[PDB]
RNA sequence: GGGAGUAGAUAGGCGCUGGUGUGCCUCCUAGACUUCAAAUCUACGGUCUCGCUAUUUAAGCGAGAGGUGGGUUCGAUUCCCACAUACUCCCG
RNA sequence: GGGAGUAGAUAGGCGCUGGUGUGCCUCCUAGACUUCAAAUCUACGGUCUCGCUAUUUAAGCGAGAGGUGGGUUCGAUUCCCACAUACUCCCG
């Protein structure tokens, strides 16, 4: 016992080992973690040989020299994926950001006046030109944006919501569960399937400080479904002086038709211009910029939830602020195309099959490759647009040696990785999230794990 | 004087390491080598000590200490704790 | 790959039954009968593995396997459960 384990050599002997081979610093940390995992295989006798140790030693050397998070290459044809990131950043903005960050800027700092200042100021005037809106704020995410505007002016009262609305978005958040943590008290109206208007209207009492809409962003009802109209809880609201809130969690900053894509998804300006008094939304979602909660409606009530001190706590980073100046940017400029999320949605269908192909030519000499592009409709939306199905070409491969699902699993563990859809042992390879400058990387990647 | 930080050798100065210590530089001594010097290289080397044989001394041989003590641990130079000391910083 | 639906013999295909399994069809065979055929009819029949008796062989017989295990029960081929395996459909 006291043998096998007298041998596992010392930590000044294999730091000497690796002289320039690894920094001394990566090398005794591989030492510790590989030390202990052999005193302990060793004391409930379950290892005879050491071997291994100094190859392993090197193994952790080369895997705890490298960050976790790392950029990943998505096959999916899901633009807005809650679990890769949602909407990635062009250029232009990510080095607007990295000047910022560089060195000391005025975040909160107003230059004309020598003093302190708002950093929620420098935004808000883009904002407000882009929606319609009387004032604008934004804060954390969406989630807060919420969690705030109800703590705001509802804590303690009554807001109506239909209970088609009550959603649960990702996998921490849902409106009964953080409403109730907000302080407002839930009064849910109509049914699943149906709500009408005089379901809104019935539940109105002297209690009632809010009208809450949710739109349903990660689901959709087909069949036999009835649906509150916006215009109608906009007259509802102005009859009884009860305020208008929707959670359009999609935040989409214009129409959408205007690109091609024919659907009903609403958009600030438009529901802004339609009477509702506020309205909020991720960044990282439809607007195609950071992570970012973003509220426009009513002057009188911007101030409200402003003023209000749970809003330190959720008031922006200057990287996510930055970032989002020339996301706003880029709207003002109608540079469309600049941002990820809308060009990858409104790309020609030409377009998609001359990516398909172009990769297709890059594979052709990898051995064992089994090439072939179809044309294949999915639903590009994963966090904002539920019934959306757009065609795109997908390059479906198959080699002869491996099979579809431990083929993924290598394609994930590569560097950079590979996320990919598997569907009847064919992995899949949607072109509508693909950049150019992955297929170079596509091809080095695959040719390296079935001639290796 | 009161706190706190940095700390520690078993030739000497610095740095490291849960594998019974070690690497860099220096000193010393020794060896190798070198026309001379230098350079270079090497050392289960060195301090203290104690104990053993002889015992005037010489001479040969064996063992332990890491400021001190304790603890954890298969194993502590490494880690914890207590006290001491050195250097430095703040206060009366 | 994950879910789910269909499932299973003791000659072989389909159907049934809490009564120690059974009906239709086939196979194999066998027997009966008919001037001849043809038809028809009939069968406490049948596998495996092991074991047993006889033991040259025959021949006869016993056990269990109804995928495997378990349980309920007076009795499980039936019912349930678990695992595994075969066919099909939904999802990543």
């Amino acid at each position: 016992m006291k043998s096998l384990l007298r041998q596992i050599p010392q930590i000044s002997k294999v730091v000497e080992i690796f002289a320039k081979a690894y920094p001394e610093i990566y090398v005794v940390k591989a030492a510790r973690e590989v030390a202990e995992k052999y005193r302990k295989e060793i004391i409930e006798g379950a290892r005879a040989d050491l071997n291994g140790f100094l190859e392993d030693v090197e193994r952790k050397i080369k895997s705890l020299m490298k960050p976790n998070i790392k950029r990943v290459i998505n096959a999916t044809g899901v633009v807005i994926n809650t679990n890769l990131g949602r909407a990635p950043l062009s250029k232009d903005v990510i080095n607007f950001i990295s000047e910022i960050a560089n060195g000391y800027s005025n975040l909160e700092y107003n230059l004309e006046e020598g003093k302190r200042g708002s950093r929620i100021a420098h935004i808000e005037k883009y904002l407000n030109e882009l929606t319609g809106a009387e004032s604008s704020f934004v804060v954390n995410n969406n989630a807060g944006a919420v969690f705030l505007v109800l703590n705001t002016l509802a804590e303690g009262k009554e807001v109506i919501i239909s209970r088609g609305e009550l959603v649960e978005i990702g996998g921490s958040f849902r409106i009964p569960d953080i409403m109730k943590k907000s302080g407002a008290i839930l009064r849910e109206v109509g049914t699943t399937n149906k709500t009408k208007v005089s379901d809104y209207e019935g539940a109105i009492n002297q209690n009632t400080a809010l009208l809450m809409k949710v739109h349903k962003s990660n689901f959709y009802m087909e069949g036999f479904v009835e649906e509150v109209k916006l215009e109608d809880l906009v007259k509802l609201g102005h009859k009884y002086g009860i305020p208008t809130y929707y959670d359009a969690g999609s935040g989409l900053l214009i129409n959408l038709k205007e690109f091609g894509i024919s659907v009903d998804e609403p958009n600030f300006r438009d529901c802004i211009s339609l009477g509702i008094d506020l309205v909020s939304g991720s960044g990282d979602k439809l607007l195609g910029g950071p992570q970012a909660g973003i509220i426009v409606g009513k002057k009188n009530l911007i101030e409200k939830i402003k003023k209000n001190p749970i809003a330190r706590a959720l008031r922006i980073d200057k990287l996510t602020l930055s970032g989002l100046e020339m996301t706003l940017k880029l709207y003002f400029e109608k540079r469309y195309e600049d941002i990820p999320v809308i060009r990858m949605l409104t790309q020609d269908e030409k377009a998609l099959r001359q990516k398909a192909k172009r990769l297709e030519k890059l594979l052709k000499d990898i051995p064992g490759l089994k090439i072939s592009v179809i044309k294949d409709k999915a639903k590009p939306g994963g966090g904002s647009l539920p019934e959306l199905e757009l065609p795109t070409y997908c390059v479906a491969i198959r080699h002869d040696r491996l099979s579809s699902q431990e083929l993924s699993r290598r394609l994930r563990l590569a560097e950079p990785p590979i996320v990919c859809r598997i569907r009847e042992d064919q992995l899949l390879f949607d072109m509508r999230t693909v950049f150019h400058e992955d297929l170079k990387t596509i091809k080095k990647t695959l040719q390296e794990l079935l001639s290796i």
